[PDB]
């Protein structure tokens, strides 16, 4: 497993990251993160633009990684971390925007399930619709914390696309499912760590209505 | 809207089957449940077979119902359930064959998302692929009475099937991706729920490799 | 196949049930054909109130079983009898709302095919689409009967749904393409029995209107055709 | 005012009723020679000759169609909707996929699987299935039986490729036999209301025309 | 090789079909060709009606023959040419209609790549879209032929369809497809999977809104 | 060309400030070193996200080298914008891929004349059928040409834009034809069709998928992607 460390995307050696990852896709919110609530924090990685860090938050040992844009892009990190690695949990935190009107700006969203555009299913060779899902201990801790600091949360599922930008209009039927807020990323991690048997959680803070450091504090609390 | 109860396949008139309904496939273990667990109980529906009862459990108002068998089956009752007769919670109860090796015969699993095959998410005209998922309150409160009423349990993916019997095997890539446990019902239930706004959680218990003790979790939830 | 018999949803004994079943989604509905039809009357059945019921119309030894609702419910029921009770030939008996126009309340419906939602199709790894097909002749035997006794049918195409409530308007396409009849069992039947060599036909009567005003005891007809068919 | 079209030179009027189409020109042009009287042909565009005739009193067309699914498709189209055919019938070769069929023996569509015809432009939310008109099955069938002939009905298969191991699943399914065409047809005809079937002779085994000529023929009206 | 000729849809013996076919629809615009261009014509195919030429231009071998309609017809002759006949180029040359509002009525339109309605990519087992590109030799000639010879053309993507009576054309539209016809796709992946080469070039004869080709065709004579 | 939606959240540079041809790849580093070996008057415009982009002059011509990410979703933002909003009218990638076809060697460029592709956003679009990806024509011709003058081995022919890094479904690729796997060309193609401009996407072979699978020495994959530079350069205007 460690003999295929250090991966053509990563150029930390083996040991060098944390069991807990978060994940973010700016490298500037990354390297951000590290330098405000790390102790110790030595970079792993630097390959491809996208920095991980290693450090100490309240006694844990954690790391930090970025992930860059799209389900291919968090699927290759994603899955060296945790098939090379030795990783045992990956949050990652992002920005969002929201389906549901009920959402005010600033509000987190636990990511329950992953609703997705086709992105790695195909390779899995599945014969049937396969739903992608969180891990439940990972979604529990995030609600009890969240709760605990007295913050607006809404848990349940979100889309991962693969535009940014519609040609038409897409929303509507996501909308009417419940859908609670669109990314790009979680579905494909999701996959990655049910395959894996590892623990996955995605929570979004809503940036655009379409009918930040708070959701930090609630990310590491699950390291 | 009370204006559309009762419907072709509910005999029960508006109010009388209450805010949460704990479903499962066979009427007998419905009637069990009832007979066993509940007072002041009065049957509402005999249509088609599919009985339904109300009555009290703990002080709580709470109504058991048969599903059949198959996404379909689940899916015009719990429509109507949650469209037309106010009700808020649907916990399904059943048996299931374990995908997953670690499970040991009477485990139950708990359905925190249900893979399936096509039923009518085709009838929502979703652009993409959609994932049905519980509630997380009721999924939170089950896996809170496992913890606490000692019992092995586990929680995540499972799998509503189309069949009953295969031919040649697909449980492979299933497995490959860590679903827990087969059964017929879930995803039509889910999906039906995030439609409505409503709660839905599907609860099992292993019977196959490939009771009691679960229907008190349920009852516990209400 | 007498090794499998009782199964989880059927507890009659191989051989309990004939090589004609009958079957209809309403266990009331099948309770009274019983009644109303058969002598020597046994119940081989109430798992799941799935009730069955064996006996003899006009000197003929056959079977009459509900089967619930949806694809995969039938599915359960037909393969069994097909596989492991030596049935030969099933019969379905049903209500079904009226795509086509000219057809009024009361008018029976043959249908020699289903278009259907996705069933099982894919658990068969076929490589393209498939056609399901009544058998030929029964079909042949229920448009004679019918004509014979004189009472008013078409024979075509119906669809299998998997939804009773549309949420929206799909039916339009499928008035278009001559599709008679909408009901939610006939595809997985016929579909199973082809995969295992017997014989299935679905009848139905016309209950409900889906155009026009949309109208909403004449199951009696029908009953007669398809117990006609019983061999 | 839609006579005559780009792949077909006839005037409105000069095609019967009843139409029967093959693939081959030969086959075509045999079965006017044949069995017809007072041949005449409509159409020369394409190469695809047809001609109108008459078989024991009843006017009648016979007409080659080319290959494949998308060239059936727009005579047939062409033929319902612009000419008021009543009737087609499709005679062909094909290919056995169940064991117990001999060559030569007919087999009638009651249904047809199918390759990816233009059920896309239909805009059908679902699975179709592509069935024959029951009636000139009836006829066939029966008309089969008091002539002696050896033949199946069933369920057969229209292939987008002549040149392939797609056919395990088909072969588990009972489908009779392949071809390359039925399906579109059956299509186009419920579409428009009209008669439609494939009959065909067993030419090759996966594992005598005239006679199914007579068949035919007896389906005119 | 030589022991699967003649075909059940081509009468010719081995070697009596050139190298490079040119092929169209129309039987009418095949014998045209070979009567306007080429030297020393001889008719080799006739079965299906489907009529073949091998006769010379400038001086190289070259044999023109009809395809029928849709791409199953295709599918067939350049399957057989390419497979058992040592063909090495076809070049269709048809009509079309156009999509993009900036064709004018007889320009040029040559295929680097089809869109299509499915056809027989699924004989191949292709777990993913995929594209059917022209073969870039061909494709490059073309154009400078159509520049040396100062005719309208324009170079991009066409769209193979299953249907000639319908509007479904919008999308495609958007996309920036130039023209509609019926054949190319299936050429192009024939082609490609023989690893030989292929071009459909057609003439703009409807507007959804034959002589000048020929030459640019045989230009690609080797 | 919209100036009113410039900066984007993706990209810092303001409108006029990338150039009508840019040059694309996956790797900040990369086009850094291909700035700074190739371009004078350089200017840094972006750094979003490590993003890194420059405007430069190159032989006279002015012109743009861009960090893509990796997948589809990633390169589908960036080429969208510059297409729609910056007003670019030649978007040129320039990566590594691994050959499916065995003729092809270590260093030879691959010209991806078309590409098939795992879905990305065609369902976005709404296309009612198969859509195949293809290059711009005219940037084709021009990079065989210059390959050809310049004599470098190159073939030109169909890639596969694939979603996944870490798969065997290769089999059906190959017998297909497809000359090299790479992630990112059929969303660029697709983009650059509906916006009406021109695209082209051209590879070096780093890894053989075949064979023992020998792939390029660490040096190389830093040092040996200057053929297909110089070729790519060739084509801005």
């Amino acid at each position: 497993m460690a003999e295929h460390c250090p991966t053509p995307h990563n150029g930390a050696k083996y040991g060098e990251i944390a069991e807990t990852v978060l994940m973010a896709g700016d490298p500037l919110r990354v390297k951000l993160l590290a330098d405000t609530y790390l102790t110790d924090v030595v970079q792993y990685n630097s390959v491809r633009g996208a920095v991980g860090y290693t450090g100490y938050y309240k006694g844990v040992k954690l790391s930090v990684q970025a992930h860059g844009m799209g389900m291919p892009s968090i699927g290759i990190y994603a899955y060296e971390l945790f098939n090379f690695y030795g990783v045992k949990r990956i949050i990652r935190i992002g920005s969002a925007g929201a389906f549901d009107e009920s959402l005010k700006l600033g509000d987190i969203v636990i990511g329950m399930g992953a609703c997705y555009d086709s992105n790695f299913e195909r390779q899995y060779d599945i014969p049937g619709k396969y739903s992608c899902i969180a891990d439940f201990q990972l979604c529990r801790e995030a609600v009890d914390a969240a709760e605990k600091l007295g913050y607006r949360y809404k848990v349940g599922n979100i889309y991962s696309a693969n535009y940014f930008y519609d040609d038409g209009d897409h929303s509507g039927a996501w909308k009417k499912m419940g859908v609670l807020a669109v990314e790009m990323e979680a579905a494909a991690l999701y996959m990655i760590a049910a395959r894996a048997r590892k623990q996955a959680l995605c929570m979004l803070t809503i940036s655009d209505l379409c009918y930040f450091t708070q959701m930090m504090e609630v990310a590491l609390s699950l390291a």
